């Protein structure tokens, strides 16, 4: 009943099926003229918060946050206005909108906006049917659920699985790459079925590999979950980032991807396959490392420490406070993830280093075994400094600026400039 009150933290776990709820506690902010921050996981829901707000009176900042009581902007826009040196903001209000998403400014955000509750700067409030800490595959819905474990393929099939396409309701099915979504697309619509395909009218398939594009409006009857990713790992006692996969998923993604279907309290009988378990064992991965960079990172009145949000705090594995950069550190750090889209774990190995944004000689000072292939698999080399074509090896290995063409494509336009 507090929940609008300084120092107070509220999740809030609403059945899934933004646009009834929210508009109300803004409203009350409104009335009560506490000024308030509205964050949103991705620029989906960011855009359905416009829709969904239009009779409030909400300054919404859908590229920057450079200047209404009440503000609206995705976790990324604040975490980076969030590494600048500047004014700081006294939200007194702090609203999240699908707080479960493990993208490193989504995690970095949490604890930031649980340290201004602690602080008692702001309320916190976190919206979300699958709260952190929580790991449940089968949560509470609005309408009944049909769970069944089973035999789901990865690839096309010919033989052994008619239950499948002899269903007739629109199904939303999630695959461990795009790669395997384009794949099975082409063979789901060789065999007659609509298909549309998730990535960076009503479809008989809708393939994605993660729920970060689909907003509330997607009608679908029907989950198919292969329950397997590819994650960015950290490997090398903690020295390089690898792509590793197909992984195991966490109980609350799968909770998440089945939370699509059974939303209406009218129909029973929405359907959730899925074959492979679960796993929680993810503090390897590298995402909590960098919530942790970006949070140690972000200014806070005070300049004080703050450790990651609940549970999450045990996943990384750092301690409150260690990845803090020298103020002339972080503008490289924050404009090279910024501007040059470049993975937080890399360019946060350059800050600590002391090297410039312009500089990009850092690509190529590496050994040999940093060297990075093509899809061919010889050595691609490029522009050094200079006008030397000297060859490509970064200080610090990332997969994820080489996982695939158009990733290694731009991070040569990065070392060539």
């Amino acid at each position: 009943s507090h929940m609008l009150k300084k120092g107070m933290t509220t999740v809030l776990d609403f059945h899934p099926g933004t646009r009834r709820f929210l508009p109300q506690i803004l409203a009350e902010c409104a009335r009560r003229r506490l000024r308030t921050l509205v964050l949103a996981p991705t620029r989906v829901v960011l855009s359905e918060m416009k829709e969904a707000f239009h009779g409030l009176d909400v300054k919404f900042h859908t590229q920057a946050f450079s200047a209404e009581v009440i503000d609206a902007m995705c976790h990324a826009t604040l975490t980076y206005r969030m590494l600048e040196p500047t004014r700081v903001v006294n939200w007194e209000v702090i609203i999240m909108d699908e707080a479960h998403f493990l993208d490193p400014a989504s995690i970095a955000a949490r604890g930031w906006a649980a340290h201004r509750a602690r602080a008692n700067e702001s309320a916190t409030i976190l919206m979300t049917a699958t709260p952190p800490g929580t790991s449940d595959e089968f949560p509470h819905s609005n309408g009944e659920i049909e769970d069944v474990q089973t035999d789901i393929p990865s690839e096309p099939w010919n033989t052994g699985h008619d239950w499948i396409l002899a269903d007739k309701r629109p199904t939303a099915w999630f695959l461990p790459s795009i790669r395997a979504a384009n794949v099975m697309a082409a063979s789901l619509r060789k065999a007659g079925k609509s298909v549309v395909v998730l990535n960076r009218k009503k479809p008989d398939f809708i393939l994605a590999t993660d729920i970060a594009e689909m907003g509330a409006n997607l009608c679908v009857e029907r989950v198919l979950d292969c329950r397997t990713a590819f994650k960015p790992v950290l490997v090398d006692e903690g020295r390089k980032v690898a792509i590793k996969g197909p992984l195991r998923i966490s109980a609350s993604s799968a909770a998440q991807r089945r939370g699509r279907i059974g939303r209406n309290p009218n129909r029973d009988g929405d359907s959730y396959y899925y074959s492979e378990p679960t796993s929680e064992n993810n503090a390897h991965h590298v995402c909590w490392l960098e919530a942790s960079m970006l949070l140690d990172n972000m200014e806070v009145r005070g300049g004080m420490v703050a450790p990651l949000y609940g549970v999450e705090g045990t996943k990384t594995p750092v301690s409150p406070g260690e990845m803090r950069l020298r103020d002339d550190q972080r503008k490289v750090f924050r404009e090279l993830v910024r501007n040059c889209d470049l993975p937080v774990w890399l360019s946060w190995q350059v800050a600590k280093a002391g090297l410039k944004t312009n500089d990009r000689k850092w690509c190529f000072e590496g050994p040999e075994e940093h060297e990075i292939l093509n899809d061919s698999g010889e050595t691609v080399k490029c522009r050094a400094p200079g006008g030397a074509k000297k060859p490509l090896r970064p200080r610090w290995c990332d997969e994820r600026v080489s996982s695939d063409q158009s990733a290694l494509s731009e991070f040569i336009k990065f070392a060539e400039g």
